[PDB]
């Protein structure tokens, strides 16, 4: 029709850790380490669910997210096998005429290393709607915030690989991604270079 | 002073709409048959003083009320309608609008998605379905519109009209969203009567 | 060491109890077709050390994992009828019982109540269900077993025999509960269903 | 940074009703009444992590709110002795550039008594969200809504202070704080006497 | 062969007892004025078939429903005392038991704590409390009945007797449970009322 | 006053995560790594109101936990030093006309380390109440039951102590206290190992 891809993002293996922290805090089917992955964030929002029928029919991919916000929806898809993901994805971008590169940049909106969190400032984090693992005083602290937010699980996935990280929330729908990893000063900031060029990746595009 | 967006008067409720707005709800519940009227103002603040008034005027339920960004909705109920639309034109009388000066009901979305799949059955299943179970093989009918509260409208003569079952109707925010189930038969005929409902509510 | 409460074991899940354990499970989800499979085993938490028994011999996937205070409730499931009893056999050899070492499966309610109140209906409606909605002027089948876990069962061959709307099933603590809906003549034939499936059990 | 001051909210001494809101429905560190009390919003949202740090290695202040909006983030510390909380306070405004004054003004968006409430609309307030008191049939209700948010906080302790009123509700994130407090007329009056009073000692600046 | 564990009538409900049961029911819900009736049965799932005849009768809302493993409560209200007496009244004839045949109303507990510290009225005040919030400095009622459902009754005359607040009722288990803050004055006052009623409850 | 001491268990200093894991489930004042802390199960369990005035009113603890159950009470309290936490005990303990050996013994219900957690297995553990660190699939998973529960959270201070292991979880109310530990093989054996070492020492009354 007239649907905006805003947000077409490829993980070929999601890292342990990260799938963890999905398959606890997602609403649909839950992935496990290793699964392929992509992430989708089209406009009109409500254009997620043909979209999403369309992929689930094509291959034996698994359907994670789906939700209509405001002015845009997302979906997640995620299958063992990187092909069947890929499959799909072809699928939703020739049912959308959209090449993948039509999609938006990832604008940086934050990206900080905090040394020695305090106990306060971690009990905080921990208290709110945190899925994941469990910030801890004295670590430092890696948290970036990306517009759009479909992008978080990728950059999120780079710094996993690359860096020794302890995953503690990603926040991954409304207009701004955000995601939290605490380690060692020279981890994290390991972590922030890599979620940096995955960053610089996207938008060369 | 206030700005009167949306006026959405359902004369009797459909059993499946009130039942889910009976399930939703969190204040005075509604049954099957009940009258009912939806109003959306903007400020959103003053549904305070406007659910006062309708609630003072009659005999009538207060049945959700939401104070919002930008807008608040308010919704009354009665089993017996002149009651309901005695509150109707009370509130009306205070903000000093017709029924006629609302908001238009644009729409945002109107689609069929036949043979859903389990999975995509499940994910609206399992995220703020308070209605009942959309079920792999059948066909979806989704309605958004813009305001939200003519959703309402729309889903209770959608549930007259055809043979669907109520999976969600979300009435609060910018949009309206609602998502029925049946038969490909069926959800064409419950889209036609949206359809309907919708251009009755246009002219105002 | 270790006593073998429930074995119940469903080869084909119906439409609607695969989309009510999809949508209200914190585990893997099933789709319709499935084959599974429900156990309790007591010292509670022998659960986990079966599970991974199970999980490992085959690709069946984890559906729940409870421990509760007196025992412990599990479910697997899979596509094909052969892991699910593969890895339920494997459960079987770890704890040295066979499938008929169970214990029977007592009726403690069963009752059909026709012309369900409106009142009534949004009750239990309210009263966290995952299902559908019971819906006002029809007939209720509710329906009470101990242990809980084979309400499962008697869930699906109540659906495959009758043409009643699932509401709500509990498969977790000491009493399990299945509430259905239909029409008389409906919910009469999934109840005498329900009821041969547990002498069915009860005759291990 | 280019960090961006919205609201600088003071509170000497909490009042006991209020304190006691804060410990029941913030998801930090809890405070009692007489707490000296600051709350902070900031734009981009993001900083309230670092100036949050800031403000718990400077003194001995507890962190009672810290949540991160869209465009703007909320940050609340408390401790017995005021000292610490101005402390920590003039610590945040110097690392951010901006003097107390810079903070943005209050403007009011709502504001009303509404007489003899009916049960029907006292049971909604008491259903959604509601983590004060109950507000009760008959009774007389005050409601204020304020731009920024944050500054509702310091309504709502002056406003106890200064009337014997029940503290219903008081929501202070998102753009608007919203104020719901119970009294008779004459309470609710006084009341709203002194929330105008000190959004313009505010406003002055 | 239904046993008759509670019976407590309310003639007309105090304006704090009121307000908390319509915040923290989960079915319809009252007004200051109303009479009130609780019932706990044995066997629990019985309250079904109870509710159904009740609501048959009079006027009467369904207020709560609530099927626990061993027993089960229901309450039915109504502005008018008439429609409560006698739709309760139809539940005794069912069951075949005189109000009589109640359980009598034992105090497990009965405390006043005066200058409540904050980290003790901040713990009751965020765990499950939906009445008003409890301060510190004050002094705090706290009651436990066996059975449960006399709690209720138990807050109205407290409440009706003495200038204190209501902190939470909970009325549903074995055990009910009250909380109310005031002065130490109004809360022995509160406390004595309650003794008394349950005196006047087990008199018959 | 006729009270039953069911559950006495003093921890002179939480470990981090332990501390860490009250702090996100707390709902009273939360404890920060360090402090020290005290469980007491009592029944009748009405009776915890008095003994937490008595003990708060005595010193600088704080309330961290406090619940009434069918059959008996939890409480906990909590503090930067030790020396308030134990003397708030004796007052509990005289109050209550007990010693420190009144308490009933922990009986070691379930004990395991199960090697190579499959993802359907962390999964499903991760879903369910789980307000810990993620458990992840390949490592391996210690999972302690005791009765009384109250023991649970001494037994978790303790692995946590002797091993390098990852908190995942710790039920420490009602009947049954349960433990989830996760670490390499090595790990989780001497966890266990520090486990059946401090309920030893507890049994001895």
């Amino acid at each position: 029709n007239n649907i905006d891809l805003r947000v077409y993002s490829f993980i070929d293996s999601l890292q342990p850790q990260l799938a963890s922290y999905l398959a606890t805090s997602s609403q649909g089917f839950l992935p496990v380490p290793g699964d392929a992955c992509l992430w989708i964030e089209v406009a009109p929002g409500m254009a997620v669910h043909r979209l999403s029928d369309i992929a689930l029919k094509a291959t034996n991919v698994r359907l994670g997210e789906q939700v209509v916000e405001r002015a845009f929806g997302s979906m997640e898809i995620h299958y063992r096998n990187q092909s069947d993901v890929l499959a799909s994805g072809e699928a939703v971008l020739r049912e959308i005429n959209h090449a993948q590169e039509d999609r938006l940049p990832c604008r940086i909106a934050w990206k900080e290393i905090i040394r020695a969190i305090t106990p306060d400032h971690a009990t905080l984090i921990n208290r709110q709607l945190r899925k994941g693992s469990m910030l801890l005083p004295g670590k430092s602290m890696f948290i970036l915030e990306t517009e759009p937010a479909g992008y978080i699980v990728q950059a999120a996935n780079e710094a996993e690989k690359a860096a020794h990280v302890t995953l503690i929330d990603v926040r991954a729908f409304g207009n701004f991604g955000r995601l939290t990893m605490m380690g060692s000063e020279a981890e994290t900031e390991e972590a922030m270079r890599a979620a940096e060029a995955t960053i610089a990746s996207i938008n060369a595009r």
